């Protein structure tokens, strides 16, 4: 069985928290390859001016391009939302029988896990990876691989404020994607 | 009185976690530039295989060409050995005395300051800035400047280590720095 990581997100916009998760899960667990998966956009979102899926794809093809081990997964663009991990892994293990997956998540979101739907049921079709920085440790009754990185506290939510906000974005997120935001206007057209 | 960063450390090397911090800082409180102080090594570590000021300073030359307001500090290089902070800002307190610095530190060493030699003393010669990632609150008995930041665990010390056991090092430092750090076979000697 292949060993292939996922990291999923929103991706609006992606931003080097993704990359360097991916780049060091990848090396931290010996994986094939790290895929990313981009969530449909949920119910009663669309009262606001939104990203529509089409950029947020742009924006990862361009954060990804220059990783041949980067992939973009569409499984959950493939359906309509909300985005049930569960749901997901279980689709994706039909597909991938030879695969055990790696679902990898940010520290910060390690406690929520009880709340997420058939999170124990979920826990069959993967294995979790919680990230976290050195000599922290993660808490959780839930079976989960840590693995220790150099964490980078940047979010698509903090992202979206700082550029509505005319704040800086500098290295927070890749070159050739904050050209595709301010050329097409995105979050702050 | 024109507001002047300062970010010490021994810049061995110098990576992504200080230009991070340097630019969110320079712009949440407005200063004018930022400087960076490195340490003095003690007299007695100048072989083995241990950084010389020398590849410390080019390296660092390298991380910040580019950025205008962004400029070195030799201050503690002109002292035979290391030497504490307190002196460092008792001296350029003097030597710019229409300068009113802001010494940053990370926000896990906020918890620290109380045995800082001359801690109290040197409350009066700077304004501290204790940064931290949203959400965590900064504890600590002394009145300092906290300026949320989405904080970057790299640090010297884990990319010495990881240069020595031939790990990945992506998304940590500055190539240039990086091909410098290859090229003159530094930690991986
Ligand atoms: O399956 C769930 O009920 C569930 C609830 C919250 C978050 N998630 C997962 O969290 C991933 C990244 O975090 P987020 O907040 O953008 O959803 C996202 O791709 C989902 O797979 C999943
Ligand atoms: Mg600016
Ligand atoms: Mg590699």
């Amino acid at each position: 069985m292949r060993k292939i990581g996922i990291i999923g997100g929103t991706f609006d916009p992606p931003h080097y928290g993704h990359l360097l998760i991916a780049n060091e899960v990848y090396h931290a667990l010996n994986l094939e390859e790290v895929w990313f998966l981009p969530n449909q956009i949920p119910p009663h979102k669309q009262g606001r001016d939104i990203t529509s899926v089409e950029s947020r794809l742009q924006m990862l093809e361009l954060a990804t391009e220059a990783e041949e081990h980067f992939s973009i997964c569409l499984e959950e663009l493939s359906r309509k939302g909300p985005s049930y991990t569960y749901d997901t892994m279980l689709q994706l293990t039909k597909k991938y029988p030879d695969v055990q997956f790696h679902f990898i998540i940010g520290g910060d979101m390690v406690e929520y896990l009880p709340k997420w739907y058939n999170i124990e049921a979920l826990l069959d079709l993967v294995t979790f990876v919680g990230v976290a920085r050195p000599g922290y440790k993660l808490r959780t009754p839930y079976p989960i691989t840590t693995v220790e990185i150099p964490e980078f506290a940047v979010s698509s939510s903090l992202l979206r404020e700082r550029y509505k906000e005319k704040k800086t974005c500098k290295y927070l997120l890749p070159e050739k994607v904050q050209v595709y935001i301010e050329r097409n206007g995105l979050y702050e057209s």
